[PDB]
DNA sequence: TTTTTTTTTTT
């Protein structure tokens, strides 16, 4: 009844925020200065401004929203008049509506209603057109008339052709005409629900999501997205006439989100403590005792280095990790706390991986009969971490893989007619047992890992965990009771403060290695190589690829810190705990 | 409006190029040698000799770009009669467009107008043929009578067949006629967007 | 092509 336009309009120029900045007209400035067509809006803000207005565009969506959308159109188009000729359609899209439904409890009672879902990206299909308004000629030598066939409203989810000549009244042949036909852009996706709400005994279920105009290709497969909209049942093929009056729903998406000033406040101030690198490592892994060492690598693959793009080759800035350790020493339980702790990770399984589902599937479109590809677990890590359980157990067809993802960054597709080039930008930890249970530390590390020795020049550094008995043990029980008794550790970085940190660190740091920084690096380098020139009689060899190494864990050290360079004591850590390496595989001084 | 007819040839013959040598007229001259029928342009020049012919060429292609080469045409046959019962349609190619799209970001805005992609080609079809203009004859025992269905209009790219006879005004069935149907070289490729993108 | 269990030939 009462108009809402009037209290809206005023609502996006009267707001204020915390820090008294009028984020709305703020917003709303690049709007018209970038052409953006879409505005954002949170529902906590116009609920305390009007919760008239807030409660009724939860409850008649599909008619206030229109009729704001004129409101905030006329609005720029006297604040810009450019905007006219060159977008004639403005979308508000709302956020954090309180309706949350989990993905398994949806009912017939929630068709029609605006919801939100928290679910798991899994398939993404290519931007298609759609056609929301028609254009036919008549095929009759009388007629030769042309006119939009959804006329009076829009072209239903089926394409629906003409049956009798709204010009003449006759039936016959019609015609497509699309020079003035009118399309919009048109996007299919899949959410899946998150494994912490699959009850158990179940599998996870799935739900179809539309996505169009200016929200395709807003979010990645593998990524964690809150969706709102509209349900709706799902027509798919109407001329299948006999039985079958069940349909399945659909999700037609409104607004999305993924996965943001206090957070970045929160982040600074950590950094400013110096002992912020210690802090860090003490956070890794919390319910394992010992495995400093180990600990301190992995925080440095959780950051990384600087990938750097020469004039002919390019250097990769991710950081390989290879454990082997004997049973029981708990390398799984911090594989999946890495898993859990970075902000991009995929955790897999020698065993329960083939060589199509870590690069890519070729799918076969039955309805079709076309060949299309599908993201794999490598794909899926890039820019990220990938993480591979029991990489000794894996077939050695699925492991050649691998080989291309550490050494190029790349993965190569050539099969039924495909071929491409996939960037594979991660960093792999893997872990792994040795040949005869236990370690044998006389024998070499290749005898006793049972991998080919082409796959170990591949890896950064390599660690051996040793489970042997000793004074340690009465410790290790105390601790390990302790944990579960519940009892805590404290000044302890937790889990979602630590992943934002890594997050930000990865975008905004971009560490450069001073002068002095090189010739302590240098000069480690030369001195190895005259004492390795001697000796040389390691299973560990000591090529030119090491120096990339301490050149990546450098950086990394300063981009923990939050650093802009490469300081002395920075080189002279990563030089530690590369020396650590260098004689830790059973190769003395 | 402006016919740019006259336009497009005087620049054709006028065209200063790296020393004035008016190297339009030189290409025209070679593809009337080798019989080419293929005339390719550079957006540049044009829009350094006439910027209103460029900014109609890369706006209105759809309805200027036939007059210019029937333009063309016309010159060939002038220059050379010889050029006639060899070729009966030139052709005018673009270069250098500054609409610029990369292949990922096309949308809906972009669709009926001239844009440039940069890609891989990655599969190549046979040369096949395909029909532009066809010819039926109406299989009704009183008709027995020939006639192009796409009247006064190119066939399209879907394969339509007359349901009246426009002879006799009449249905029926109708059968096509190969040796009186108009055909023009047609391949398939597949473009894809280099790996850098 | 792809994963799977099966009998079969052939990589
Ligand atoms: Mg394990
Ligand atoms: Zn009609
Ligand atoms: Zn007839």
């Amino acid at each position: 009844q009462i108009d809402y336009r009037d209290v809206f309009i005023e609502f996006l120029t009267t707001f204020k925020g915390n820090n008294n900045q009028n984020k709305y007209i703020e917003r709303i400035n690049e709007l018209v200065a970038y052409r953006k067509k879409s505005l954002i809006i949170e529902f906590s803000d116009v609920l305390s401004f009007n919760e008239n207005l807030a409660y009724e565009i939860i409850n008649n969506t599909k008619i206030i929203l229109p009729i704001l959308e004129g409101a905030l159109y006329d609005h720029i188009l006297q604040l810009d008049p450019t905007y006219q000729r060159d977008i004639e359609k403005v979308h508000v899209r709302i956020v954090g509506i309180p309706r949350v439904i989990e993905l398994r409890k949806i009912r017939s009672t929630d068709i029609g209603k605006l919801i939100t879902i928290d679910g798991i990206l899994v398939k993404v299909t290519p931007v298609k057109e759609r056609i929301y308004k028609a254009t036919y000629k008549h095929i009759h030598p009388d007629c030769m008339q042309e006119f939009e066939w959804p006329e009076d409203e829009e072209m239903p989810e089926v394409l629906e052709m003409p049956t009798i000549c709204p010009k003449c009244g006759k039936p016959g042949q019609f015609r497509l005409i699309p020079e003035k036909t009118k399309l919009i852009d048109w996007q299919k996706a899949v959410i899946q629900e998150r494994p912490e709400e699959v009850p158990s005994g179940q599998l996870p279920r799935q739900l179809e999501i539309i996505l169009e105009d200016d929200l395709v290709d807003s979010a990645r497969p593998g990524d964690r997205v809150k969706v709102t909209g509209i349900l709706d049942i799902k027509q798919d093929s109407p001329v299948k006439r006999g039985s079958r009056a069940v349909f399945d729903i659909y999700m037609k998406v409104s607004s999305i989100e993924v996965s943001s000033e206090e957070d970045e406040k929160k982040i600074k101030d950590l950094a400013k403590d110096p002992w912020i690198r210690d802090r860090i490592i003490s956070s890794i892994a919390p319910s394992i005792y010992g495995h400093w060492e180990l600990k301190e690598a992995l925080a440095l693959a959780l950051f990384g280095g600087v990938p750097k793009v020469l004039e002919d080759t390019r250097i990769r800035g991710d950081i390989h990790i290879l454990i082997i350790g004997d049973p029981g020493t708990a390398k799984s339980q911090m594989l999946q706390f890495i898993s859990r702790v970075a902000p991009r990770a995929v955790y897999t399984t020698g065993k329960g991986s083939t060589a199509a589902g870590l690069t890519a599937a070729v799918v076969r479109e039955k309805g079709t009969g076309e060949y299309y590809l599908e993201a794999g677990a490598l794909v899926l890590a890039d820019g990220g971490i990938a993480v591979i359980d029991e990489i000794d157990k894996m077939r050695d067809e699925d492991r050649v893989a691998i080989h291309e993802a550490m050494e190029q960054q790349t993965v190569s597709i050539a099969k039924a007619g495909i071929v491409a080039k996939l960037n594979a930008r991660a960093a792999v930890i893997a872990a792994g047992n040795p040949k005869f249970g236990r370690y044998i530390s006389e024998r070499p590390v290749s005898d006793n890992i049972n991998l080919p020795p082409t796959i170990l020049s591949r890896f950064d550094l390599i660690f051996i965990l040793k489970d042997q008995p000793g004074e340690q043990d009465r410790e290790l029980a105390n601790y390990i009771l302790d944990v579960h008794s519940g009892k805590s550790t404290k000044n302890i970085i937790d889990i979602d403060t630590l992943r934002k940190y890594i997050a930000y660190a990865r975008k905004y740091v971009t560490p450069k290695i001073t002068s002095e920084a090189k010739n302590l690096i240098t000069d480690f380098f030369v001195e190895m190589r005259k004492k390795s020139s001697e000796t040389p009689d390691s299973p560990i060899l000591i090529t030119p690829r090491q120096l990339e190494a301490l050149i990546r864990i450098s950086e990394a050290y300063a981009k923990m810190a939050l650093k802009a360079e490469v300081t002395r004591e920075d080189a002279e850590r990563a030089i530690n705990i590369m020396r650590l390496f260098l004689e830790s595989v059973g190769v003395d001084m």
